[PDB]
């Protein structure tokens, strides 16, 4: 054990895990409603919107530093104001991007 590498094997994750957004041949580009974030709370994915970007953050939940406790509390929704709430300066863009399943249109 060797604390404060969570970050490490999860980048090391992205690298050796295929399709972790869970796509499953779909492209992370599409332009996606908030109701369909809304229905990906349960099962085998968990979204939520960060900063206008869809992501499917089940996979991180055991690496998050802050607990699957809390992060479970981003499930299905915009989770913009609890992530700055708890730290603004994380890097989400880059630890997540393995994640990315699109981008939150409002019009949508
Ligand atoms: C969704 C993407 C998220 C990522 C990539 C992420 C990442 C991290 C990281 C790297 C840390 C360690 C502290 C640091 O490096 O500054 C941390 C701590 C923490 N996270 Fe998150 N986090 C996410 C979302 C959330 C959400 C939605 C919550 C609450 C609902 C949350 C709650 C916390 C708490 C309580 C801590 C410890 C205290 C704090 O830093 O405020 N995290 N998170």
């Amino acid at each position: 054990f060797e604390k404060g590498y969570s970050q490490m094997d999860w980048l090391k994750l992205t690298r050796t895990h295929p399709d972790l957004a869970g796509l499953k041949g779909q492209l992370n580009r599409r332009l996606i409603s908030l109701e369909e974030v809304k229905q990906h709370k349960t099962g085998d994915s968990i979204w939520t919107v960060l900063k206008g970007r869809v992501y499917n953050i089940a996979p991180y939940m055991k690496f998050h530093p802050g607990g699957v406790d809390m992060l479970m509390k981003a499930a299905g929704k915009d989770s913009t104001a609890l992530f700055n709430k708890y730290h603004a300066w994380v890097n989400f863009e880059f630890l997540l991007e393995k994640c990315l399943v699109g981008f939150l249109d409002p019009n949508e």
